[PDB]
C-alpha cells in the first residue's frame, strides 16, 4: 500500500477581512501548490470534534474514550513522558510559612525551580515520583507504580490562608492512593524548605518554593499504540512539546526539524515515506491579516513537492464558525469539481465529515 502524509496547519480558518478586501489570509493567498492539490483532489469541509481534543482525533482515537486528563497533559506539554497506568497532576511551587500556605504561586519565582524539581524527583518502595518546571511556579507531576488512582482530591486549598489539604479519597479505589500521596507530599515538604535554592532564597528576600501544591488527578487509561491501533507504522514531524509527547505516548516516533523552515518539515515528512506508513505532519502558521495571508504562501512554496509523489502517497491537508478546509490528494483519484483549497471554495466539496472520518478516509485511499 501506499504512504500516508497527514499535514495539518495549525490557526487555519480565519474570518473575512477588510485588509485582504473581504477575503480570509487563505482566499487571498496565493497557493498554486495547495490549489494543485484541490484541482486533483477530493475536497471538502471537516468538523472537527462533537460535544487537546483534535490531533488524537485524526489519529483515530475518541478523545471521549482516549483523553488523559488535564493532569497528563500538562506533563505532556512540559516535554514529560506518560505511560497508561500513570497518575498525573497540575503542580505549583509554593510558600508554606507555619503550615499555612500564604503564597500559592511562591511569589511567581522561577530561578532555580528546576533544580528543585529535580530534587523531589525520586522513588518510595513501589511508587517513583517525577517532577519537572515550568514558567513560573508551574510543575507537573508523574507517579508510576501499581494500582494508582485518580478518585483522590487536591492537596491544594486553592485560596491563601490556608493549610495544604491531606488527599482523602473521594471513592473507596482511591484509600491506597491516598497514603503514598501525602507519604510523598511530606517528603518533599522537607526536601524543599532544607534546599540550597530556597534558602538563598529567604536569605535573599525572596519567597521560597517550599512545598508543592497538587492539583486535578488523572490517571492515563489504557491507550493502543499506533501500530496497534492503526495495524502503521507511524511517525510525527512535530515541535509542540505537548505533539512531540502525545507521539510518544502512542510510540510513533518523532522528528524535530530545527528552524519558518516549512519547507524540512515537508521535505523530511516526504523522506520518510520510504520507512513509515504515516506521518503526521504539524505547522504553525502563528500578527494582523497581510501577515497570516504570506506566512500561507510560505507555506505552498513549502508544499511543491508533495505534487509528485502520489505515485506512492495519499496526500492529506487539514486545520485546526468551527468548521476547516481539507483535501486529500493521491494520484489515481476523481476530483470532485472544486479548483481551490479555501474556507468558501472547499465547502463545494464533496467531503462533509469530521475528524474522526479522517483516518478511514487516508486508509481507503491508499490501498
Amino acid at each position: 500500500m501506499k504512504s500516508i502524509i497527514l499535514i495539518v496547519l495549525d490557526g487555519l480558518g480565519d474570518r473575512p477581512g477588510s485588509d485582504l478586501q473581504n477575503r480570509t489570509p487563505l482566499q487571498a493567498a496565493f497557493r498554486p501548490n495547495l490549489n494543485w492539490l484541490a484541482s486533483h483532489g477530493i475536497n471538502g469541509i471537516m468538523h472537527p470534534i462533537s460535544p487537546d481534543t483534535s490531533h488524537m482525533s485524526l489519529l483515530g482515537y475518541d478523545p471521549k474514550v482516549y483523553y488523559p486528563g488535564r493532569g497528563p497533559f500538562e506533563a505532556l506539554g512540559l516535554g514529560m513522558d506518560i505511560r497508561p497506568g500513570d497518575l498525573a497532576f497540575r503542580a505549583n511551587f509554593a510558600t508554606n510559612r507555619d503550615g499555612v500556605i500564604v503564597d500559592r504561586r511562591a511569589g511567581r519565582e522561577n530561578k532555580g525551580n528546576e533544580e528543585l524539581a529535580d530534587a523531589i524527583s525520586l522513588d518510595m518502595g513501589e511508587y517513583s515520583f517525577r517532577v519537572k518546571s515550568g514558567v513560573e511556579h508551574r510543575a507537573a507531576l508523574v507517579v508510576s507504580g501499581p494500582d494508582l488512582s485518580d478518585m483522590i482530591g487536591d492537596s491544594d486549598p486553592h485560596r491563601e490562608g490556608l493549610p495544604p489539604e491531606k488527599i482523602r479519597p473521594t471513592d473507596p479505589s482511591g484509600d491506597r492512593t491516598a497514603e503514598v500521596m501525602n507519604a510523598y507530599l511530606e517528603e518533599a515538604r522537607r526536601i524543599l524548605s532544607d534546599h540550597r535554592v530556597n534558602k538563598e532564597r529567604v536569605k535573599n528576600g525572596r519567597l521560597p518554593g517550599n512545598e508543592l501544591l497538587v492539583r486535578s488527578a488523572g490517571k492515563v487509561p489504557a491507550i493502543p499504540s499506533f501500530t496497534e491501533k492503526n495495524r502503521m507504522k507511524g511517525a510525527c514531524v512535530v515541535g509542540s512539546p505537548w505533539l512531540k509527547g502525545l507521539c510518544r505516548l502512542l510510540r510513533m516516533d518523532v522528528f524535530d526539524v530545527p528552524g519558518s523552515n516549512y519547507r524540512g518539515k515537508i521535505e523530511k515528512a516526504v523522506d520518510l515515506t520510504s520507512s513509515h506508513d504515516f506521518v503526521l505532519v504539524n505547522i504553525k502558521a502563528t500578527g494582523n491579516y497581510p501577515l497570516k495571508r504570506d506566512v500561507i504562501e510560505d507555506i505552498d512554496r513549502a508544499m511543491e513537492p508533495l505534487k509528485s509523489i502520489g505515485d506512492h502517497a495519499v496526500i492529506c491537508v487539514t486545520g485546526d464558525g468551527d468548521p476547516v478546509p481539507i483535501v486529500f490528494y493521491t494520484d489515481g483519484v476523481m476530483n470532485d469539481g472544486v479548483h481551490l483549497f479555501d474556507e468558501l471554495s472547499s465547502a463545494s466539496g464533496s467531503l462533509r465529515i469530521t475528524s474522526y472520518n479522517v483516518m478511514d478516509i487516508l486508509m481507503q485511499l491508499a490501498g
